[PDB]
């Protein structure tokens, strides 16, 4: 089978804390004596739009960070900021701490959110970085400080954290040294996502699943090269071909006997002439959030 | 903001799940309190697993032959029985990650979580649907047997499936906790067709309404229908009969939206005798059928568990 996946959220699920700062409550993560939080839960509603967040750090002391971990209280500190990360020093060290690791996502790249309100999570769903640095999740208010994450070998990377919502709907954020993904800043007032692509390697890599599962009627006779299919590409608003994806599509192109730039030609002729109707791996779209990786581990 | 296919948190279940083995047939268990649960195949072997006399194969094995590892921890089968395609373990400890829990009976047309184990260690997890031809399309990999499904309800995981087979067609069947398979299949490596499935016309209309509530709003129409004249439509594209059961469950959703059920059912017959022409809803140019009105609500205007 062929299904959207995503990692279990248990080794995550035990280090969600809620953070409340006065009225303002969001979520936190809590890994060893640490709390790592977004800082605009230092703001209040006069502060949202326009924050001088080192002026309301200053001002904030230890005792001014209220942390719970379900029904249990810990004890603040010490308080710091990273970037746009708040960092809440707790006195008690979270037993549940996985093995973990802070990574820096590029786009293209998967990973699971855990969508959390009030310390508690709610659902755990699959998403991808757009190209545009933004994220199509579904979050809800409160959801300000779920995670993103990928877990290889009982090792946990972290790699985002929930933001604010975009005008458009898409859904921004940092990950966990507080830099944010794409231009955005941790403002309430309205910021635009830009014009999104279509991550190219990840459609080809759904379409050789789609081979693998039955599905072969956009298969066809052509080949072409990484340049004549760019050119087609940059028209229809996708992502560049690198000789990289290439190569990390090779194992796909094995199991099935289409060549990359086979698949391309197809993509390519898919793109031009269109889908007219039908449906591929159960869509009438064409899939950009499964990595050749996540295919390959699923089929 | 947004709509996305989304699981329960698969924390509770995750420490429920063992490794069992029996001479060499290797599968997935489920560990709550001193019992193993775990689908009885195991004591087939490979000339057994065309047609099993299950209960002369029980006969001949005795406690020590099962093999129950949950994780590093190796733990001592004290008993043994069969409960349907179940089989059933006692064992020396018990679990002490066992949630607040009950075995239930799904319905075609509900819908639960799945987490995919393989040799007792949990890999991905992702919502499915009980198919009205009581089949389940999901994404299992060889070891898959014995990853279960559920949902959570506050606190209390509601467990309702447990995976035992592949069938030809590529779909997946399986049974309750208490052994009783879902669909009139078997447990035995036999060519078993599933028939002719129909789309959960409910879960459609559910799916419709969450499009209202987060924005997609093009399918709203100016028409109305009655449930027959819908259910005449609806037979034609293979689409489940609406009743009136269906109706009332969709109460909340019509309230919160201000749209009548029948108002949405006319533009659904329009969407399936017009089509969608290019258009997306909720990111998807097709109609989904496995998303059930109490997960809209879960999701859309929903919070912990
Ligand atoms: C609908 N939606 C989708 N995603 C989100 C995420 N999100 C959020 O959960 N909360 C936000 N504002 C808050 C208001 C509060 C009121 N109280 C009492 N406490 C509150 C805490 C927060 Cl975080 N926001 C808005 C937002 C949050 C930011 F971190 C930011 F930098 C800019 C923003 F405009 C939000 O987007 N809600
Ligand atoms: C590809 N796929 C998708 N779903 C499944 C589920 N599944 C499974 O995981 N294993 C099965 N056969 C076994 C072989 C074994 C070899 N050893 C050493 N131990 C084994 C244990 C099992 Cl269960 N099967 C086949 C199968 C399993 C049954 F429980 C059954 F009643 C009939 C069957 F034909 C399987 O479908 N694999």
């Amino acid at each position: 089978g062929f299904r959207k996946m995503a990692f279990p959220s248990g080794k995550v699920e035990g280090c969600m804390v809620q953070v409340i700062c006065g009225t303002t409550t969001l979520n936190g993560l809590w890994l060893d004596d640490v709390v790592y939080c977004p800082r605009h839960v230092i703001c209040t509603s006069e502060d949202m739009f326009n924050p001088n967040y080192e002026d309301l750090l200053i001002r904030k002391s230890n005792h001014n960070f209220l942390v719970q971990a379900g029904n249990v209280q810990l004890r603040v500190i010490g308080h710091s900021m990273q970037n746009c990360v708040l960092k809440l020093k707790v006195d008690t060290a979270n037993p549940k701490t996985p093995k973990y690791k802070f990574v820096r996502i590029q786009p293209g790249q998967t990973f699971s959110v855990l969508a959390c309100y009030n310390g508690s999570p709610s659902g755990v769903y699959q998403c991808a970085m757009r190209p545009n640095f933004t994220i199509k999740g579904s979050f809800l208010n409160g959801a300000c400080g779920s995670v993103g994450f990928n877990i290889d070998y009982d090792c946990v990377s972290f790699c985002y954290m929930h933001h604010m919502v975009l005008p458009t709907g898409v859904h921004a954020g940092t990950d966990l040294e507080g830099n944010f993904y794409g231009p955005f800043v941790d403002r309430q007032t309205a910021q635009a996502a830009g014009t999104d692509t279509t991550i190219t390697v990840n459609v080809l890599a759904w379409l050789y699943a789609a081979v693998i599962n039955g599905d072969r009627w956009f298969l066809n006779r052509f080949t072409t090269t990484l340049n004549d299919f760019n050119l087609v590409a940059m028209k229809y608003n996708y992502e560049p071909l690198t000789q990289d994806h290439v190569d990390i599509l090779g194992p796909l192109s094995a199991q099935t006997g289409i060549a990359v730039l086979d698949m391309c030609a197809s993509l390519k002729e898919l793109l031009q002439n269109g889908m007219n109707g039908r449906t591929i791996l159960g869509s009438a779209l064409l899939e950009d959030e499964f990595t050749p990786f996540d295919v390959v581990r699923q089929c």
